[PDB]
């Protein structure tokens, strides 16, 4: 008595940058019982069983997909499957799909969801075994599986010792201490970030490289920054690698603009704002051997448009896809801290003056030197803006005063520690009414003017406040609170929750490609003389300060609600449906991200109850208890004592947490992301870096100023040549691969047999259907267009859901995938 397979499966050629084969003996497959154990209590184990014969005769295939009949020897006394172990005994690996069995058990049909790279059975210490879709709580798994969920768990875990090769799956932490490369020159040591409470840090996987020569707490380098195997994503389309863009932008193209520069082959420095906006139309003009090394490389290639000899000319940015000069206005200045590439800063103002709570030993007095007098408030009062929540600031002064000094001492860095003053005028815009410009150890209010060389100094005090904007984006909104924050509960869930574990499977679609591309990260984006290192203001000091910040960071004032209400730009509000009344009513992120976090909420609440019925159950998962034990205690360490963390005693709790992760991870993520280049392609929007102070009254840098402002701006903010790297860099952040899979949609469809979890999870696709709609209506709407379009008219869709591949401004990705 035969039961019939199907084995689909992707040769490797297929999702790199013969099929017959297959067939004979070379690759095994033994069904494993779920109801029929041996003596131990294990799941018997069936035959060895070999593909048979290619099935072209199938009709749901996928690109690249081949299927392959199987027919196993299943008699009376073995049982229903379900699981089963798989030896390849080919020498190259292939990646394997499913195993569709028919007909055999009481819902007919057993599916077998893999998705995962099966390298020759002798580099693995224990056989691969994959189980059947179907979802169990620890307690509820069958007995004669209860051994095997536990070994795999055992696995994927290690010993927490070993170099780590390409095919393992094994999932430890270690803190970034392969930032640094002392070997190759002193300049190049890093301070280790984590494991001290100097340098507080989350995280990351482990990679087991060993100790460099000269430091034994730095890890050595490699060309190869290990993920677990199946972390390591595989494209079909070359064009889709965005993450290994990053890698040759660094390793080729840098090194190449660099030498364009140092033979004089193009102007070392912008001259008008006509040389920043060319780079956009006549491209730039550059050496034939530096095309010649760009223009065939793969994922970078599909950045620029190119003549083949001479020319690299970059998209357009959407920023200026409609006023080239509205960038420059303070109403789009004020704008964007609310519909920005960096929506989430903007706090509410209820006292004046506002006041640091620095240490005046060591800074000085740090009250706000701004004077209630000096600003124009439409009319009002201080006492009536303050009264009527119309107030609010951009406040980057404690942040960055600890660091002016030192990122002052480096030789093109520059910067002030700044704030700014924002009124809420009566129809419902934000209007800059100063900026305070602070040095530690002149420390100047600059205030509004448009005419005259004043308006030409608060252009500049504008770029300023940007420049310390663009830090903390980068640094802090998008690396630390995205990317870093999100890679320690990728490594528990693998460690502690089965691939049968209902959160599991709610979770790990949110985790698709983090990972991958905080390796790659690490390797070339915020390593020393990385491209965050050299392109943006606080060099060597750039990751550093970001575990300064995160000395602060709070996992629950994560959730959208709590961080509106903490910036003092929302209030609760039982009687609006979200339970948060904002004080910015037209706050296109604020707003548009309330309706994706209920839409969530909703999905979350619907999922947990179909395996928790109680409190009770929740504190008796021992493989939950386990994951967000490590998670908080390993994986986010060094915060491990402070009491805010929730206790997953409760139905609530675990929603609350699940909820978080994924806000985090989808549209967080989304919303600081997707603007990169929209907004920051055009260098004079966002700066990344500032190379001097003000100009002194009675100096040739004044007289320039008077005479020409455009030439004062870029001197004073990032150089040509660091702009080129960071267009490129922001370019391929911003771009959505083909093979993305969005918010509300998941790889395989069969991800559970629960009819109930599949449904719940397809009200949530129509959900966002619905609320995109909602969206367009608000970007269509006259009323709003102030805040949602600007001077700029470019209406905010970050947050839409659904997106086409390319540079789109809109789609909420499932996980932290570019
Ligand atoms: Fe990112």
């Amino acid at each position: 008595h035969k039961i019939k397979g199907t084995v689909v499966l992707m040769p490797k050629n297929e999702l790199e940058v013969n099929l017959n084969a297959f067939l004979g003996r070379s690759v095994s497959l033994q069904l494993i019982s779920a109801t029929k154990a041996d003596a131990h209590g294990k799941g018997k184990v069936g035959k060895d069983t070999f593909l048979e014969g290619i099935n072209t005769s199938l009709p749901t295939l996928g690109a690249g997909e081949s299927a392959f009949n199987i027919h196993f020897e299943w008699d009376g006394s073995m049982g229903i499957p379900g699981a089963f172990y798989i030896k390849n005994y080919m020498q190259v690996e292939f990646f394997l799909k499913s195993l569709t069995l028919e007909a055999i058990s009481n819902q007919g049909t057993i599916r077998f969801v893999c998705n995962s790279w099966v390298y020759n059975t002798k580099l693995y210490k224990s056989v691969r075994i994959f189980f059947a879709n179907h979802t169990y709580v620890p307690s509820e798994t069958p007995a004669p599986l209860v051994e095997y969920r536990e070994e795999e768990l055992k696995s994927l875990r290690g010993n927490g010792t070993g170099e780590r090769k390409e095919y393992d799956r094994i999932y430890d932490y270690d803190v970034y201490n392969d930032l640094g490369n002392p070997d190759k020159s002193e300049k190049l040591a890093r301070p280790v970030l984590g494991g001290s409470s100097t340098f507080p840090y989350p995280r990351r996987g482990r990679t087991g490289r060993g100790p460099t020569v000269t430091d034994p707490n730095t890890e050595k380098q490699g060309e190869v920054f290990y993920v677990p195997r199946d972390e390591n994503l595989g494209h079909l389309k070359s064009k889709d690698a965005l993450e290994i863009g990053t890698k040759s932008l660094s390793q080729i193209v840098q090194p190449a603009f660099e030498s364009a520069f140092d033979l004089k082959s193009t102007p070392i420095e912008f001259h008008s704002f006509q040389d920043v906006h060319d780079l956009y139309e006549g491209g730039i003009k550059l050496p034939r051997d530096v095309i010649s090394t760009i223009i065939p490389l793969p994922v970078i290639k599909e950045l620029y448009r190119t003549d083949g000899q001479h020319i690299l000319k970059f998209p357009q940015p959407h920023v200026v896809q409609v006023s080239q000069s509205a960038w420059m206005t303070d109403e789009e200045f004020a704008r964007e801290m609310i519909a920005g590439v960096n929506p989430c800063v903007i706090r509410g103002l209820e006292e004046f003056p506002p006041k640091s709570n620095l240490d005046p030993a060591i800074y000085g007095d740090q009250s706000s030197k701004i004077t209630a007098d000096s600003l124009d408030l439409d009319g009002y009062t201080m006492d009536e803006a303050l009264g009527s929540r119309r107030l609010f600031m951009l406040d980057y002064h404690d942040i960055f005063m600890p660091y002016v000094r030192q990122i002052n001492q480096l030789n093109s860095a520059k910067t002030y520690a700044t704030r700014t003053i924002l009124f809420l005028r009566e129809d419902g815009t934000l209007k800059p009414v100063a900026i305070e410009l602070s040095l530690p150890h002149v420390s100047q209010v600059v205030l509004p003017a448009k005419e005259g060389v004043e308006s030409t100094i608060w252009l500049l005090a504008k770029a300023y406040v940007i420049v310390n904007d663009s830090c903390y984006h980068q640094l802090m909104s998008h690396w630390l609170n995205t990317h870093a924050a999100m890679e320690p509960f990728v490594i528990a869930t693998h460690r502690h929750l089965s691939v049968l574990h209902p959160i599991y499977k709610l979770l790990t679609p949110h985790y698709r490609n983090n990972m991958n591309i905080n390796a790659l990260a690490r390797q070339s984006l915020i390593n020393a003389n990385g491209a965050i290192e050299t392109t943006f203001l606080p060099s060597k000091y750039s990751v550093e300060m970001s575990s300064a910040v995160y000395k602060n960071w709070v996992f629950t004032d994560q959730a959208l609600p709590a961080d509106l209400i903490k910036r003092g730009v929302a209030i609760k509000d039982p009687s609006t449906p979200h339970g948060v009344r904002l004080l910015i009513e037209d706050y296109p992120y604020a707003a548009d991200g309330l309706e994706i976090w209920a839409a969530i909420k909703t999905w979350v609440q619907e999922y947990v109850p179909l395996y928790y019925a109680r409190d009770d159950d929740v504190k008796n998962d021992s493989e939950l208890q386990h994951w967000w034990k490590e998670a908080v205690e390993k994986g986010h360490g060094d915060l491990k004592d402070k009491p805010w963390w929730p206790k997953l005693q409760t139905l609530e709790d675990l929603v609350e947490v699940c909820l978080i992760i994924i806000w985090i991870a989808s549209a967080l993520h989304a919303a600081v992301n997707f603007g990169q280049y929209p907004y920051g392609g055009l260098i004079m929007n966002r700066p990344t870096a500032s190379r001097r102070l003000l100009p002194e009254k009675g100096t040739p840098e004044y007289e320039e100023m008077i005479n020409n402002h455009e030439k004062a701006y870029l001197r004073t903010i990032t150089s040509k040549l660091p702009t080129l790297i960071s267009l490129s860099v922001i370019e391929i952040l911003s771009t959505h691969a083909s093979d993305e899979v969005y918010l509300g949609q998941r790889d395989n469809p069969h991800w559970t047999s629960d009819s109930k979890a599949l449904q719940a999870f397809q009200k949530f696709g129509n959900k966002l259907k619905e609320i995109e709609e909602k969206l367009v209506r608000r970007n269509n709407d006259p009323s709003l267009q102030g805040n949602r379009l600007g001077p700029v008219q470019l209406p905010y869709t970050l947050l839409y859901p659904s997106s086409e591949e390319g540079l789109t401004f809109r789609g909420i990705p499932n996980s932290i995938s570019i």
